[PDB]
């Protein structure tokens, strides 16, 4: 158990990928804080995460929302006693070319995708420095790494992470907090299953990654001190930039 | 005169690097269509595109708001008759640590910089994509291929550009309009102090030039082959 | 013990980063063949290796002659029954302008980085490739991904490394093997390593176990390949 | 005529995209050494940049050869009266799995795409530096920012010259010498590969050596550009 003793808060953390890095954390030791807008989901999740031995909170977060982020920074501290680690998973994503984008479309993304992730790094600042060690940890794309025709708003959002989380990480290389991303290729979950299917053509493993294979990636860095400023893709080989 | 007969759009085009681009296209031929906020340098930079021998228009975009935007394309069409190259040259920076940034900070940066990009480049598609050529020039940052510390929120915004610039590169590749960035490394406007030690790093050692900026425009408005491409023009900072 | 009834090649196992790699996928639970040049550093490598609880066989290597290589992944089939993970972490270093490289300061760099790491890649192919699983770990550097002064060839010589990965990994990728690249930054020429620290936002040297650790990633990530991850305390990201 | 009074080199000058890099420098005003292993081509090409109103000398010369390289250089000064841009563009090819790579195919390419760089940048060296400006132009290959299957060893040459490009770069931003790379995409066995590699240009075109040469006329007239490697790829890669 190497994060024996240690709290993360994991944001979209009630499924899908967020669900499988708070579940791998819990599995190797940390008490999970999950944030998300998804009630049932942040009940069941927590739930796994106790089954695993490990104490769980839970957050109704939007992570547009300033004040809301603060307050669950609050509340692992509060509720769990500490945080050393924030994992920013929260996510969204729609498919449209740039003719057809609404400023709605590419708002909602870039708030959700990139803000959210300011805003909730943001907030844990001021903790893991003073404690002199910590761990961030950006859930960006391969969108993030190349640009993606009829996702250039998501692209756009997810290079943003991308960028912000070298530039975080250079900011606290002194600080003992280390800020990385991860860069999911294609996770499964019609436009969006038929985008899918045709994209798992493009990977040369040709297969789908998990999100099993994320929470691996985000223990990989929450026991890595001397690896910052990285944006590693899990993706069967599609890129590698 | 390899862009005689053609119109450029250049947004910011009123100072700075968007003034070097202004200049350089139309020196190259082309007519130009200024975008900026001043009323005064619009005036200027506009008598300077027609000491050139050029026509120029002249339009007060916030690039923020897509009806300013809409209508400053409209107006490229009405006033000069065509559109041929846009080039999206507003920016803006602040200096700050992440622990000091504001939700207005992160918004006036990604707003101005990366969606009024995404505004500029989608209220000309229609025109060029019917055309059958065109070229949209974005001038992103050094500070889009390399995160910089106390400039977290910017680079943010200008990563947005170089992947919002390579996407669209890809939607438009079978329709005959090139996407590509310009990445500047130093030209020349605490921002002072930063600005004089930014020129240590880089191994040059000197900064560059709104004219380095407007040969590297010129250059992707004179290129069918070259797409989805983000430039450093930076004396050797970056090569990524 | 992820890696238990495994077996793991490490060229340049002997000392080093390439020590670190071996003791730290050995304490996972690989049996390991040490491939170096250091007799002494090679038996002393072992007993650590077999003080672990597994066991260990040695080869006197030389990674540009393909006989030898060859010859390494017979012997790991032979004496330790199997194959499973190849590590090419055989490297050279030089300090030169362009305008003071000789060409044998080139090709000995370009023939032990690069031409080694496609050497004992080949070496190994066929018989991961056959059992539909295996793990290839090729060591570059962060010279692979930024070009430095006084170290042109090297860079030239881990670019290539980097590439050569990335290549390989889309040939093999429906094969059930996976080819990525470690990228150590500064492993404590002094006086350079020294210098190179500034560029480091940490502001220290990493270690031979920080390079084992990803090893171990690497070999344990069915759905990771043609990655190339710095490790390197902020030095680079690309 | 932006490069009046200056005189080129180029390797692999005779044809294809050292041709055209060749024609588009001379077109431009430079006077052109043409480097390469081509009788024939050799002078028929230099008839081409003597068309254009412009000097032309000619040099027999394999890259891999560090005397040859030498000569080479001395030829242009001797012959010309002068050195200011170097361009790079001696290259070979070939295709085949990793499993059936020999080290002859793998040395081959090795030598003459990164070796034969490295031994054309350093001959110029010395000359470049001492006049305090000029101009290296190394042809990479989208295969240096991409590993391509099949193409491991080719790869590996190009990312090689990439990355000496850059470093090299580096040594001599203070003396007036750029360096920077230009990376083809596809320029039209081989040739049902290049058709495959179309489907994966986003504008579903090859380039062509006048695209090279107007990327070389590019460094050859930007004094703050410096370390770069440009794709010239219709959108295959844009790292
Ligand atoms: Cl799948
Ligand atoms: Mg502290
Ligand atoms: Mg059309």
């Amino acid at each position: 158990a190497p994060l024996e003793g240690q709290v993360a808060i994991v944001t979209g953390g009630a499924r899908g990928i967020g669900r499988g890095i708070a579940l791998t954390l819990a599995g190797a030791g940390a008490n999970i804080l999950l944030a998300d807008l998804l009630d049932d989901a942040l009940d069941a999740t927590a739930r796994e995460v106790r089954a695993l031995g490990r104490r769980a909170a839970i957050a109704k977060v939007d992570v547009t929302q300033a004040a809301q982020v603060d307050a669950m920074v609050a509340q692992a501290l509060a509720d769990l006693g500490g945080l050393d680690i924030l994992v920013n998973c929260a996510g969204v994503i729609s498919i449209h070319p740039v003719a057809e984008l609404t400023e709605r479309d590419w708002d909602f993304v870039m708030n959700v995708n990139a803000k959210g992730t300011f805003l909730g790094c943001r907030a844990a600042l001021a903790h893991l420095k003073a404690q002199g060690r910590g761990r961030i940890i950006n859930v960006a794309s391969i969108a993030g790494k190349e640009g993606f025709p009829n996702l250039a708003h998501y692209s756009a959002s997810k290079f943003a992470v991308v960028g912000f989380t070298n530039a975080l990480a250079k900011e606290l290389a002194r600080d003992g907090v280390t800020v990385n991303a991860i860069c999911p290729g294609i996770v499964r979950t019609s436009v969006e299953q038929s985008w899918q299917r045709h994209q798992l053509t493009l990977i040369p493993q040709g297969r789908a990654q998990t999100p099993e294979d994320m929470g691996r990636l985000a223990l990989f860095f929450a026991t890595m001190d001397n690896v910052t400023g990285q944006a590693v893709n899990v993706d069967g080989g599609f890129t590698f930039h």
